[PDB]
């Protein structure tokens, strides 16, 4: 009753802060099986997520003996997309030295051609029915695959769900979600694909965590915190996240403090330390409108739809991280 | 005569391809003594690229125990500056957990203060007044430090350099300076600072060689090259190497084929290997207008100001990067 991993497949869309989360529920083997990983076209170009999530998935297997695990693409298609800059850092990545280590690029290439042939929509609806176990499905991008599933499965999908993580929305603060069309109160995963959110979110058959701006904005991604890598250097996966997050510390200055944060890193975190945050049941109305506010998660003008992350911890965040960075 | 290091200074301005160049000579002792670098708030924020120079002297110090020396920020300011965006670089390099290293760290903090004092075209002018040898002076960012320099000692500095290898121009090929005021006729370097340009690259009692956009427009950094450093992640000077241009090999996607280069790393390749590329001698009619053509250096309508590098061996300049990054 604690020697038993859950079972967890993460729902990811590529950008650096996904592969940080990817990279603590893969070096956390007691605490997560990681049965298998998702790739949405929002916060990246795919086949660069793709062959990130592969060489990653590769690098922890050959370092620690993690299982390998099937990787799908989906076909799913923004409502709203990212915008173009932010989603060419899985391509830096991908030519990152740490990701090109003889051996990794050897096995993933030899394992990609079965995983290209995978829907990654139908591979979160069949990991999930054909899992012995109920499985936590963490989501760091949009929820379009989430409502794939919902749509298609109901509750032969549904309930073999044991919860689903989610980084996205903004509940009691502001969005982040600058753009002339737009009011500022939306946050981006859900701005992606609002319909979708609406769907999962208030879909009564899921228990839905939700790490909204509210308790992402706890954890700026800051030079002074970065720097604290560098002691562990002889790591791989230190190199990974240490040269991630240092890739991204220049952006709350070039913004004007609209940071970039260790939002999805932090959802991520919640799987492998349920106490990191209180919970807090909210009814969302998922603005679904083309307006400008569109994508808004607002509280419902009422049963719960999601339980709301309050409060996050900084300092087990940060002890998590740099742990788990340390583990090869 | 073959056997005596070259006399380096390197006046650079702290973006990724500076810190290549840096890179590429502290890394031949055999072939370069680099006796001092200039760092410029230019195409970097001054204090980052400071802080990195210093990083780098002192890791390459503890490895190879190449000679630590004097740093110095200049106080240039910019008639033109770089855009914002891409200045943010040596702060993330800042960050990076492989110019994190404790010991590295602790000597830098040691180091700092003293060279903190020094002006850094003080700091240029004295080190070739001071010198033993004719001083080769590496110039990867403006030229404002070479034409004050020039300015107030004439031949007391200029009889002191044995020649100045500089990254600047564009000569028979287009600029890529690309802005609503501009017709994108000149290249960056100049650009920042015209009237300095025009000063040192006409100056006629200094031997210059200049890789214009002509030759480096054969060395763009491409993820297929990029991805050998994966081979050689061991190595230190490889995590840099690699790190700095995976950093940059989206850039050539992001700005529709205007690609991110090795500009300044070439221009440090051919202090190595002076069989790197052929000179041509030209004349240059350095414009310093406030118009569309402002910062171009075109054939003037003439002695020689220059000896333009053409057709450089990519070959030989992949040899020596991938080489040099196995150096520790
Ligand atoms: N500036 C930025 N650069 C790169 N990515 C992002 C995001 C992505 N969307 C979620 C938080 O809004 C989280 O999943 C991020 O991966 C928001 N802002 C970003
Ligand atoms: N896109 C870009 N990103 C970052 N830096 C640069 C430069 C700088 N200017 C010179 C080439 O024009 C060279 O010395 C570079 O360091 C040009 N384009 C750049
Ligand atoms: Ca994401
Ligand atoms: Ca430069
Ligand atoms: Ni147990
Ligand atoms: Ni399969
Ligand atoms: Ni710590
Ligand atoms: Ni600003
Ligand atoms: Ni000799
Ligand atoms: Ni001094
Ligand atoms: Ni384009």
């Amino acid at each position: 009753g604690s020697h038993m991993a859950k079972t967890v497949i993460l729902d990811h869309d590529g950008n650096k802060d996904d592969f940080v989360a990817m990279i603590l529920l893969l070096s956390n083997p007691k605490k997560v099986n990681l049965i298998g990983c998702i790739c949405t076209d929002a916060d990246c170009f795919v086949e660069n997520g793709f062959d990130v999530t592969g060489k990653i998935m590769c690098a922890m297997h050959r370092l620690i003996k993690t299982p390998l695990f099937p990787i799908g693409k989906s076909t799913a298609t923004a409502v709203n997309a990212f915008p173009t800059e932010w989603r060419f850092s899985a391509k830096n990545l991908d030519d990152m030295p740490f990701l090109n280590i003889v051996e990794d690029v050897a096995l993933w290439e030899k394992l990609k051609p079965e995983n290209e042939a995978h829907n990654g929509q139908q591979l979160l609806a069949d990991l999930v029915m054909k899992s012995k176990e109920k499985v936590t499905v963490c989501v760091t991008g949009p929820l379009s695959n989430m409502a794939w599933c919902i749509e298609k499965y109901g509750e032969a999908f549904t309930s073999k769900v044991e919860e689903c993580v989610i980084m996205g929305g903004a509940v009691d603060v502001g969005g982040n979600v600058f753009l002339p069309t737009t009011d500022g109160s939306a946050e981006w995963n859900i701005y992606w694909d609002p319909p979708a959110a609406k769907k999962v979110l208030c879909c009564p058959n899921i228990r839905c965590v939700l790490f909204s701006l509210d308790a992402t904005n706890t954890v700026p991604v800051r030079s002074v915190d970065v720097k604290g890598f560098g002691a562990q250097n002889q790591y791989l996966l230190s190199q990974m996240v240490g040269t991630m997050w240092a890739m991204s510390t220049h952006e709350e200055i070039l913004r004007d403090g609209d940071a970039y944060y260790a939002w999805d890193a932090l959802t991520a975190a919640y799987i492998l330390e349920p106490t990191i945050a209180t919970l807090e049941p909210v009814a969302l109305d998922v603005d679904v409108s083309k307006g400008k506010s569109e994508g808004r998660t607002p509280r419902a003008s009422g049963k719960p739809c999601v339980h709301v992350a309050r409060n996050p911890s900084k300092q087990m965040f940060h002890d998590l991280v740099f742990a788990s960075t340390r583990v090869c």
